[PDB]
């Protein structure tokens, strides 16, 4: 209830609205939720019952009779628009969906569904995200207050200060979804609970224009994950910030899909927004005639290139760096772009690839700094140390290919965390440094219709949070279940990190298929089909529905059937750092100095495994804190009003996990109700001959309730503070309390 503190009527609801809710006709023996083929899910009152076909008739209009199993029971009105996705007793897939845009309805924005907090986005003046209602929750703990990243915020900092943890914040959420507001809203409470907002916002736009690409869905992307740590004193006082970002996808530097584009870098020198670049970097004024460019898309619609120049050089004009490094960037840049142009050609009756078209990587080595013929040389024939002395190696037109977009892929990571270390300089502040409470922002657990390595890439790392999530809910859900004296819920999703984490997995299989002689993609799908076509319960054969183009093998993950694309994986999974190149990348005199300064893989370490390695540093990074998960999704396409589109929020219903938390919660008992709270309301249900007075002790007042309800012993489990019920009994909690109250 958000009043006193001056906060917006609808975040109230209470006294106009919600007491008026608990009273409107929704027979539930006549009205279930019936599955529409356009929004999917969609109330539908009953006329008559008939077996399995049942009769529906929804609010939009059809009279058709649809599958008992095809239907699902529906949530009462009582706890129609649901505060705590938790509480809720019948917890279907609509039982968010329907909820949410009803709370759309009366535009509630923030939602708590267990551990998470999910956000819709509406656009509109907001009241209540501001001052005085910082003074609303500030000590205000999760189940009095309404729900708001302020409160959860207040949570992590109550927790940093009492617990003497590092409590972190996960938003999940995609750019265009308000989620650079999120983020603003986020940093934007602690400097109010203290007694560097500017530098954030100052620092994202050069940051979404090297990092934020475009995938189908999004026309602004992420690819890596943010990970702000606000540090703090002692005793809570807002010490400085810090960022590391993780998981920069060097594949999509090298290998774009024509419904796909690169990082936005590449494309601002591209246009003609600064003419000085284009005379400094022999750039021929062309995203098509480049190779690297040329793969995917060079433009689409609501994105131009000169306002992404427009962000960068407002970003490079001012920050902690010096004006130098502004050129040597987009140095660094357009020397990745003349990299690939370069033929190599085979030797006659050799193997060893010659280039002898040396225009291109001429002006390559004029624009870093190396030598130009060094790095033809270097390109050629790598040298390597045996023992004590050094013998070179040949190569093939293959191997050389993939050293010059190793090369690129990889010193376009290291500059970006370069650029990181720069941004983290100008972030950092001489105050001490002390228990951060950082939030990290990372990329959308997305199902294309080409799934790829490039998507595995994504599909893992936001498996791995999940997999964070269900054991942190376990942990929470067992400190409450033994308080109260009532397998693991990671072993759920543990299975598919067991095909693609372990060795003999879809990840190992396809970094040691790179290493045979002549094993190309069809092999590929050949051996994973010999190894796990039944071996594996989470492996299963591609169905292809509706004309995708093509579909290789099937994991059910925790969004169910996803299929992926073999073809193309094993040019792009390589990474053979090309060493004698990274000495002369070493020599030469620029930034890259200071930038590229039992072994393990240095011919064959590929970006599966410095995606297994990043991953697993981000996961001991993130399991010595302790999390506070934040969701946000877009309504749909238009920033709109009240025409969400219910296949968008229902696909970001399983891609940001949330069903899952949702689903987890119903395998124990999510009906959490207290005693007393069960004799103020459900007394009613079946009472004695005297109404409810406060006679009998709460716990006794149940067991009275519970000793007549005609309920076996299996269906709740009785406790000390509260008792429990399992989804599916606060409905029948009213079924038979409309037949007293008929």
């Amino acid at each position: 209830m958000a009043a006193f503190g001056e906060a917006a009527p609808y975040l109230r609801k209470s006294e106009k609205e919600r007491l008026e809710a608990q009273t409107r006709p929704f027979d539930l023996k006549k009205d279930v939720y019936v599955p529409d083929d356009k929004e999917e899910f969609v109330k539908a009152k009953i006329l008559s019952r008939e077996g399995g076909k049942v009769t529906a008739e929804t609010e939009h209009g059809k009279t058709v009779t649809v599958k008992e199993d095809q239907v699902l029971q529906q949530n009462p009105p009582k706890f129609d628009k649901i505060e705590d996705m938790a509480m809720l007793t019948f917890l279907h897939e609509p039982a968010v969906l329907y909820n949410l845009k009803e709370r759309y309805a009366s535009w509630m924005i923030y939602t708590y569904s267990g551990l998470f907090c999910v956000t819709i986005n509406p656009y509109k003046w907001l009241p209540v995200y501001n001052a005085e209602v910082v003074a609303a929750y500030r000590g205000k703990k999760r189940s009095e207050a309404p729900p708001h990243i302020f409160s959860i915020s207040d949570n992590a900092y109550q927790y940093m200060l009492t617990d003497r943890e590092n409590q972190s914040i996960l938003i999940t959420g995609e750019s265009g979804a308000g989620k650079t507001v999120n983020t603003k809203r986020v940093i934007q409470y602690f400097a109010v609970i203290a007694a560097l907002e500017d530098q954030i916002i100052q620092a994202n736009p050069a940051l979404e224009a090297f990092g934020n690409a475009k995938t189908v869905r999004n026309d602004n992307s992420s690819r890596f994950g943010k990970f702000i740590r606000i540090h703090f004193g002692a005793t809570g006082k807002l010490a400085s910030a810090d960022i590391e970002t993780y998981l920069l996808e060097k594949s999509r530097v090298i290998f774009q899909l024509k419904a796909e584009r690169d990082y936005h870098i590449f494309y601002q020198i591209l246009s003609n927004k600064k003419p000085e670049l284009l005379d400094m970097l022999l750039i021929t004024n062309n995203p098509y005639d480049y190779a690297f460019i040329s793969q995917g898309e060079t433009t689409v619609a609501s994105i131009d290139d000169a306002e992404e120049l427009m962000a960068t050089d407002n970003a490079f004009d001012v920050l902690g760096f010096t004006s130098e490094e502004k050129n040597s960037m987009y140095k660094l840049t357009g020397a990745i772009m003349h990299f690939g142009n370069m033929k190599f050609k085979l030797k006659q009756r050799e193997e060893q690839a010659e280039p002898d078209g040396t225009e291109e990587a001429d002006k390559s080595a004029y624009l870093m700094g190396l030598n130009s013929a060094d790095l033809l040389k270097g390109l050629c024939h790598p040298r390597v140390k045996v023992g004590n002395e050094y013998v070179t190696k040949g190569q093939n037109v293959q191997q050389v290919m993939y050293a010059t977009g190793a090369l690129a892929k990889a010193v376009y990571e290291k500059m970006f965390n370069w650029m990181v270390t720069r941004i983290n300089t100008t972030l950092e502040t001489k105050q001490p440094r002390q228990y951060f409470i950082g939030v990290l922002d990372i990329a959308g657990f997305e199902i294309f219709d080409f799934n790829s390595f490039e998507q595995l890439c994504i599909n893992f790392t936001n498996e791995k949070l999940q997999q964070f999530f269900n054991h942190h809910m376990f942990v929470l859900e067992q400190e409450e279940y033994k308080k109260e004296g009532i397998i693991d819920f990671g072993m759920d999703l543990q299975a598919c990190i067991d095909l693609i984490e372990k060795p003999m997995g879809i990840m190992s299989i396809l970094e040691e298929e790179c290493m045979f002689p002549k094993a190309t993609d069809m092999t590929f799908k050949a051996k994973l089909y010999d190894n796990h076509l039944g071996k594996s319960n989470n492996f299963q054969k591609p169905r292809n529905i509706k004309g995708r183009p093509e579909a290789h093998f099937a994991l059910i993950h925790y969004a169910g059937t996803v299929d992926y694309n073999i073809i193309g994986w094993l040019q792009k999974n390589k990474d053979p750092l090309n060493e004698t190149v990274v000495d002369l990348y070493k020599k030469s005199s620029l930034k890259l100095l200071s930038n590229l300064f039992a072994k393990k893989g240095s011919s064959f370490q590929t970006v599966s495994a410095l995606h297994r390695e990043n991953l697993n540093k981000l996961m001991t990074n993130l399991r010595s804190t302790h999390p506070h998960f934040v969701r946000c999704i877009i309504p749909n396409e238009t920033k709109s009003p009240g025409v969400i589109d219910n296949p968008l929020v229902m696909h970001q219903l399983r891609c940001n996990g949330v069903l899952e938390g949702i689903r987890i919660c119903r395998k124990g008992f999510p009906n959490r109700i207290l005693y007393g709270d069960f004799r103020q309301r459900y007394r009613i249900l079946n009472p004695a001959a005297i109404p409810e007075g406060q006679f009998i002790d709460s716990r006794k007042g149940a067991e009275k309730l519970l000793g007549s309800l005609d309920i076996d012993h299996n269906q709740y489990k009785f406790g000390h503070t509260k008792v429990f019920f399992k989804a599916g009994l606060l409905g029948l909690l009213e079924e038979m309390r409309d037949e007293r109250l008929s």
